């Protein structure tokens, strides 16, 4: 409808982790957050809605994609309804919390519903290299967009409706990185043991280049950090178990946590045989697995969402290294947000290739 | 301007050869002659076109104008052979002498081109992304024409037979670990002159392809040596300057792994790492954190080394943990049939790029 095209004319406004903190830690003005989000969420919903229409028709027409599209247009309409209310009407502040909760429940199944559309589409139809590349591009952007809107909405929900008191919404201002590592390792070990009757141990070490004795803390969303580590541990454990199938014991998964001036980096090392350089990129493809191959690409989105990153490099025949990079300063942890614009629409032989 | 024969031969694509094919004509002089007399002018004319569209204040440096002058003469020298019959023995022999002449003429191309970049700096090279793009293609083109000519010279000349165990410059049974130790020795001796000390080598090897067997592939040892040498110089500089407050130096650790498709060499140091932010700057020509002078300063080590790795469909990557150290990693195809030349082509696509 009209509002999809109207609000798609705005570009999304990215926030730093620091802004989110500074706002909601001490002042936490419910009026301001409400005014901000009733504008911002529609803009981000409308932007990704426009981008959906660019997709191949037999993909857009799947009941899956039509579901996502309709939930989004529905959420966008719900929210826009609050532009007529005043920030001072509290039946409005209160209903907005409720509307956000409804919206978060409505999008709960967005990821797998969209994934089903893709799977349906790829199974059924033949896909040019170009189109399969556009799908990757689209999905990184669609899922990033959902990560960002979930982030914003939960901050408002948790702060003004409640969660952990040590945290400001979903943000932990003193995130104990090492402890998130151990916790994510356990979730993985549980599943590994409950499936293979065995699992590698953790060998973790840490270096605080900043204060060489200090425990390692940064501002971060531990939930996001947990998701990345968990997925990387699942992979490293499965690879270790399957590669050492003829073994008495499993080699340890080795992790090092390092804090430098501007980076926090976590390197996870396994001796699970690796994969050939030829295959690496396919790992980060949404439909590549050997339980669905969303681990790597989604984890990489969580890493990138605040200007971090996630890389794999492997020694085929021996093992694999996964590195997570996170920004160390909260001021530089700024959302990486897709905007639908000339440059993006455009995006949808140089050397001799073998 | 541009001579007719350059215009003409640049209309062809170069033809990528594999290491296997290069090996093989060391197993008919006529046929190498028929190939090279055509191919070499094609590769020279292609790159001469790209030089032609270089920044006019670059193209007009005495250095670049001189390299252009050279590439033109070599092309003509070679085109003069187009009339001769491949079974004219005086021709075949004259052709060898010409390749020797041309190789001597091009001996100073690399430093002459770099010098021109120095002079050119009314600009900033590290940031100029067209200059980087051209430099990758220029140097790769040089690597490939030297390789082709040396192969012919070392196999068919009277006077230059190269290493008797090699076929041309190709070692069909390259002892990868022995080249690692040699490269490390060279770096060690340069490091000592700058620091009166240098880290030690700790090497491990895993042959997944042929367990317990020494590791061999078909490869050009001089290229591998160049790559290893440059990476070891960086690891040693980084390690020493970072650990200068400690009673001793942590070793540089190297793992060599032969897999089914890949040979992978990982070189890990504890030299303090670099922020993720400047990683890609590291592969930019002329980028250095050392003052320009030699151990470091010209900033060619990384981009050149990566060129060598990619030339035969390999690759070179750096992953760093800022505040701790860096992993440098080389990938080479383990099969000679998959080791195929990676060559620039000047065409519509390449032109769009500038
Ligand atoms: N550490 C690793 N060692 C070997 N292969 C790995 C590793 N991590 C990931 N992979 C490979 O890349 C693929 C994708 O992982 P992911 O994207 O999480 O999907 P899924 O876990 O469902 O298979 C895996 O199916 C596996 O084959
Ligand atoms: N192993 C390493 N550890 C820390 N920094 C490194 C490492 N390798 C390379 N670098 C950084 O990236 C830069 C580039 O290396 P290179 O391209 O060889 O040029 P140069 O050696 O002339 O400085 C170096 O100047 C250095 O600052
Ligand atoms: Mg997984
Ligand atoms: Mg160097």
């Amino acid at each position: 409808p009209r509002e999809v095209e109207h609000f798609s004319r705005y570009s999304p406004s990215p926030l730093s982790m620091k802004q989110l903190l500074d706002f909601g830690s001490e002042n936490a003005c419910e009026r301001t957050s409400f005014a901000f989000l009733r504008q911002e969420l529609p803009v981000r919903l409308a932007n990704i809605l426009k981008e959906i229409d660019i997709l191949p028709t037999q993909l857009v027409n799947t009941s899956s994609v039509q579901l996502v599209k309709s939930w989004y247009i529905q959420s966008l309409m719900d929210l826009v309804e609050f532009h007529e209310k005043s920030p001072d009407d509290q039946k409005a502040l209160s209903d907005f919390v409720d509307t956000l909760i409804k919206v978060r429940n409505r999008h709960h199944n967005v990821v797998p519903t969209m994934a089903q559309g893709i799977i349906e589409y790829k199974d059924a139809c033949t896909v040019d290299p170009v189109t399969n590349q556009n799908l990757q591009y689209f999905l990184d952007r669609f899922y990033m967009n959902r990560i960002s809107t979930r982030m914003l909405m939960n901050q408002h929900i948790l702060i003004f409706s409640t969660g952990n008191p040590s945290h400001i919404g979903s943000i932990d201002p003193n995130c104990d990185v090492v402890a998130v590592v151990q916790d994510a390792f356990e979730c993985s070990r549980m599943l590994c043991d409950q499936y293979y009757l065995s699992s590698p141990e953790l060998k973790l070490t840490q270096v605080n280049g900043k204060f060489p004795d200090q425990p390692i803390h940064i501002v971060y969303v531990p939930s996001h950090l947990h998701h990345m580590l968990f997925e990387l541990f699942k992979n490293a454990m499965r690879a270790t178990v399957e590669h050492q199938e003829n073994q008495p014991s499993l080699t340890p998964i080795e992790v090092i946590v390092v804090l430098g001036k501007e980076d926090l980096t976590i390197k996870i090392s396994d001796r699970g045989g690796g994969v050939p350089l030829r295959i690496i990129d396919r790992l980060f493809s949404y439909t590549y697995s050997t339980g669905f191959g969303y681990g790597l690409p989604i984890s990489r989105l969580y890493a990138k969402y605040f200007q971090g990153d996630l890389n794999l490099y492997s020694l085929s025949g021996y093992g694999t290294d996964a590195i997570i990079y996170l920004k160390a300063l909260s001021s530089e942890s700024i959302e990486k947000l897709p905007v639908f614009n000339k440059s993006a629409f455009k995006h949808y032989d140089d050397w001799c290739i073998p």
